[PDB]
């Protein structure tokens, strides 16, 4: 079965544990290529009652460093905010809890704001026809696929 994070029948408690970044987009693309600080490598979600940890690594001249989140549940069923670069909201468009997971995010810093969608898998890599999907998702959110990045090749540290 698959779901959203914003509909009826979601069952937060089904995305705790292991996860991979498989593929980032954004409609700023640079803030997922090589030095962005939104490149980020997740590793596992911890599922609270109110919240989200989320662990993650970033990479730079080839040097991992490990980084953890606090997502909280907001007033909108199905959104966690985050502080990170800015004031963050998300909410999970899809996901079959098994294989992979969909993120939708919206950042704002400065006055400003960009789209960011993640494609997480529970192992370190997704099927052909799971990423097609997710850039049909893109797609669907205004972001071209020459801002889709596939980080499968580079996820381990
Ligand atoms: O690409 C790093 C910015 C935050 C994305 C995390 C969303 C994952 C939802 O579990």
């Amino acid at each position: 079965e698959e779901a959203s994070s914003t509909g009826r029948n979601f069952n937060v408690e089904k995305i705790n544990g292991e996860w991979h970044t498989i593929i980032l987009a954004s409609d700023k693309r640079e803030k997922i290529e090589d030095n962005g600080n939104f490149r980020l490598f997740l590793e596992q979600i911890h599922v609270l009652e109110k919240s989200l940890v989320l662990k993650f690594h970033t990479v730079r001249d080839e040097e991992c460093s490990e980084l953890s989140m606090v997502a909280d549940k907001t007033e909108k069923a199905g959104e966690y905010s985050v502080t990170y670069d800015g004031f963050n909201t998300f909410t999970i468009p899809k996901t079959d809890y098994d294989n992979f997971l969909m993120a939708h995010l919206i950042n704002e810093k400065d006055g400003e704001t960009f789209q960011l969608m993640g494609l997480y898998g529970r192992e370190p890599d997704l099927s052909s026809d799971i990423k097609e999907r997710f850039a049909q998702l893109c797609e669907e959110h205004g972001i071209l696929r020459e801002n889709i990045i596939d980080l499968s090749n580079a996820n381990r540290c």
